[PDB]
């Protein structure tokens, strides 16, 4: 899955770069659109009582992201997601998050992944 | 006048090298939190009671900026306490200088009358 | 009457189940950003021209909340344009309903001083 | 080493808990006060969430230097809510001028 996004000004800090905590926010955005494209948006899910919980997360920072920069988050597949952030086709960061469902249950949903 | 002390965190600044304007409202929220706590009836207690404080409007004037690691104070003042709403005015001080002033107006939902016990701690 | 479209992200909400009031100003900033860009003077470019848009004050009236995943629109207009300041007004629409009203007042700074709004930025605004 | 803090309302989500991205912000505050006690670049970060933190919960962040070299240092983090460790984490850093 490919998620496209532009760096907003408030997402940067005095260092002139995107605060690292924001990357986990970009990742969450990628997941939201990934599920939506699968007809199982994180939205209709909750209606069923299914609430995706985060177990752990990791992100490696290789290159800075500046205000207004255009980039994409490449998302791929308890279930974990892999993430690669590209800016002009250059890997600026790599990450991964681990999740699970609580209604704590087995993965019903399973193949929209 | 209720004084709230705080220091600027790095993630609170933006590329311009100053605290993002949207974070001031968060500073005012923190001020309100300690204010109500100092009265012995924190907002969390109100919530576990089914009460909810709803923000009606917020305003902020920015005179001088705040930088990372700056020590500053938020001087909160109860402006108006009516039957259904209450208003707070704030002044942000850095080294005793007014760098910004603001105000917020709130109502409560359980729209209901501000309960007696809350009225008591807002005075 | 510039329209800015956006959907609510989960991290922008709080425990009360709604978008935290402080994020609205972030939405208005994004809207200003696309406004300036759509006109040819994206803020980034202004920052490179040595121009800085400084905020003087901002107001927001909250009528109804925004929930996670709500699709909404920010409509921005130019309220005033003097030689030193310009003011934007905003209306947050959800299903064609005014969910919030607001305004922000700005000035232009170059080096370390407020300078007359250059004709360059001037044409774009009005 | 020991960083005390309380959860602010805006730091929580619609699911009623502190958003996971905020934990890194707490680690930055702890890290900040640690240094004061005594250009930095973040290389990588990780966090394990065992128990959630709620609005205005008082919690403690135990900071510890775990690794050190000529080019990078690493801090370990443990978040305590009462007598229970609700989150484990670490971050590695370097410096460039």
């Amino acid at each position: 899955f490919i998620y496209r996004r532009r760096v907003q000004f408030y997402e940067t800090d005095a260092q002139g770069i995107v605060h690292h905590s924001n990357y986990f926010r970009y990742f969450e955005e990628a997941r939201g659109e990934f599920l939506r494209s699968k007809g199982f948006p994180y939205s209709k899910m909750r209606d069923m009582g299914l609430e995706v919980v985060l177990l752990n997360a990791y992100c490696e920072y290789k290159k800075p992201l500046f205000y207004d920069d255009v980039f994409e988050v490449h998302l791929n597949l308890t279930f974990t997601f892999s993430y690669i952030v590209f800016k002009e086709d250059i890997a600026v960061a790599k990450a991964n998050t681990k999740h699970c469902m609580v209604k704590i249950v087995s993965i019903p949903v399973l193949e929209v992944l």
